[PDB]
C-alpha cells in the first residue's frame, strides 16, 4: 500500500481570526465547566485527547496521526488505551456544533493547544488544514503506549513517532496535568498537586519525592509518594535511565527550557504525517483569554 501523503488544506476562506474564535470558545468552556473531575477541569483530558489522536502515527507508512480525525469512529473511540477520552470528546461537541466548518483533526489538536495555553503553559504554534478521512482509514488499536514498561520500551516506542530522547522527556512532562483514574487505565492518582497548572512540577516531584513501588487496587504496580503523588513505571523509567535522567534534571532546573522544548515537541507531535504546502499560512499563535482581556 503506497504510503499516503496528507496535504494540509485550509478550511475554505478561514484565517487566524476564525481559529482564534474557536480557541476562545474552547477556553471559555474550560473556564465554565470547572467542576469536572473534582474541580481539575477539562484541561488535562483535552491535552490527552490531542496526544492520543496524534500518537497513533507510524512514520513508516504514514498511517494514523492527527490529520484524519479518525477518533470519531467507534474502532478508535473504543480503543482501551483511549478509555476516558470520551469526556474530552463530549466537551468538544458544543464547540464543533458552533463551528461545524472546522475538521475533526483540527479541533482535536486545537483543543490540546488551547488547554495547555489556558493552563498557563507555553504558547504552542498551531497549523490548520487537517482533513477528515473515511472510517476505513482509522488505525487499529494498539498503537498507543503501555504504562507497565521500562526506559528501553519507551525509547523504542517513541522512535515510531520520530521522537528522540529530549522530545520524549519533554512530552512526558504533560503528566504535570491531570491524573490516572483506576477505572480508565488501572492506575490511580495524580503526578502533581497543582494538576491544572502547566509547569515543571512533574520533573521536580520525580526527583525530590520519596517513591515506593506499590500495587494499586487494580493489582498493578505504580510508584507512590507520601505526599499523595504517583508515577507510572514509564514515568519512573525517566530517572532510571542515565540519558533520560540528565534531561529530567535539566527541566527540573529550567522552567523556560522545558516550556520551549515542550512547545516544539507538542507541535511536532500534532503535525506528524501532515505535508504543509509552501503557500500554506504560517503557524498561528493564539492569544489566551487573559491576554485578550476576556
Ligand atoms: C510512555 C508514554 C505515556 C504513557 C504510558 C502514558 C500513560 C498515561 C496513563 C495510563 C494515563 C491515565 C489515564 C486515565 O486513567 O485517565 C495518562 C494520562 C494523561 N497523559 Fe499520558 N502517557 C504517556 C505519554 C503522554 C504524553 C506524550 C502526553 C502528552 C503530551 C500525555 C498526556 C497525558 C495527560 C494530560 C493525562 C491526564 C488525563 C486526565 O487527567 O484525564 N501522556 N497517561
Ligand atoms: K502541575
Amino acid at each position: 500500500t503506497t504510503p499516503l501523503v496528507h496535504v494540509a488544506s485550509v478550511e475554505k476562506g478561514r484565517s487566524y481570526e476564525d481559529f482564534q474564535k474557536v480557541y476562545n470558545a474552547i477556553a471559555l468552556k474550560l473556564r465554565e465547566d470547572d467542576e469536572y473531575d473534582n474541580y481539575i477541569g477539562y484541561g488535562p483530558v483535552l491535552v490527552r485527547l490531542a496526544w492520543h489522536t496524534s500518537g497513533t502515527w507510524d512514520k513508516h507508512d504514514n498511517t494514523g496521526g492527527s490529520y484524519g480525525g479518525t477518533y470519531r469512529f467507534k474502532k478508535e473511540f473504543n480503543d482501551p488505551s483511549n478509555a476516558g477520552l470520551q469526556n474530552g470528546f463530549k466537551f468538544l461537541e458544543p464547540i464543533h456544533k458552533e463551528f461545524p466548518w472546522i475538521s475533526s483533526g483540527d479541533l482535536f489538536s486545537l483543543g490540546g493547544v488551547t488547554a495547555v495555553q489556558e493552563m498557563q503553559g507555553p504558547k504552542i504554534p498551531w497549523r490548520c488544514g487537517r482533513v477528515d478521512t473515511p472510517e476505513d482509514t482509522t488505525p487499529d488499536n494498539g498503537r498507543l503506549p503501555d504504562a507497565d514498561k521500562d526506559a528501553d520500551y519507551v525509547r523504542t516506542f517513541f522512535q515510531r513517532l520520530n521522537m528522540n530522547d529530549r522530545e520524549v522527556v519533554a512530552l512526558m512532562g504533560a503528566h504535570t496535568l491531570g491524573k490516572t483514574h483506576l477505572k480508565n487505565s488501572g492506575y490511580e492518582g495524580p503526578w502533581t498537586a497543582n494538576n491544572n497548572v502547566f509547569d515543571n512540577s512533574f520533573y521536580l516531584n520525580l526527583l525530590n519525592e520519596d517513591w515506593k513501588l506499590e500495587k494499586n487496587d487494580a493489582n498493578n504496580e505504580q510508584w507512590d509518594s507520601k505526599s499523595g503523588y504517583m508515577m507510572l513505571p514509564t514515568d519512573y523509567s525517566l530517572i532510571q535511565d542515565p540519558k533520560y535522567l540528565s534531561i529530567v534534571k535539566e527541566y527540573a532546573n529550567d522552567q523556560d527550557k522545558f516550556f520551549k522544548d515542550f512547545s516544539k515537541a507538542f507541535e511536532k507531535l500534532l503535525e506528524n504525517g501532515i505535508t504543509f504546502p509552501k503557500d500554506a499560512p504560517s503557524p498561528f499563535i493564539f492569544k489566551t483569554l487573559e491576554e485578550q482581556g476576556l
